């Protein structure tokens, strides 16, 4: 039984790590969808969403490393997907160690004119654990 209904996490990306947004989660009747918050206002769209299925896996990736299947993926201005969205997309986590303080990392889609370079994410692991439940 998932006891969240909604959440706010700051999100960070690749320049060097910056500071990029917020990250709303919310919990819907069949899965989970997750928004993008970027400047002031500013920019607001869906980031990512994925099915009921896949909640259990997202969880675990979210907050001890792993693996989950998304229904689809925009990822922010810089990514291919931005403008289309891609289908059945596997995101992939890692804990990683930035300043002292653990992360959970994950590469996003490929950026729009670019030899298969892709942009990567980053949010506070404290932030992600004391959220999902």
């Amino acid at each position: 039984k998932i006891e969240f209904s909604e959440f706010t996490v700051k999100i960070k990306n690749k320049n060097n790590w910056a500071d990029l947004g917020d990250l709303v989660v919310r919990k819907e009747e069949d899965g989970i969808e997750t928004g993008l918050n970027v400047g002031k206002a500013g920019y607001t769209a869906t980031f990512f969403s994925l099915e009921e299925s896949e909640v259990n896996n997202f969880i675990k990736a979210m907050t001890e490393g792993g693996s989950f299947k998304t229904s689809l993926y925009y990822g922010y201005k810089d990514e291919q997907s931005n403008a289309n969205g891609i289908q059945n997309k596997e995101i992939i986590t890692k804990i990683e160690k930035i300043d002292d303080f653990e992360y959970i990392t994950f590469l996003g889609d490929k950026i729009k004119d670019s030899g298969d370079k892709v942009v990567e994410y980053a949010i506070l692991l404290e932030d992600l654990k004391k959220n999902l439940k």
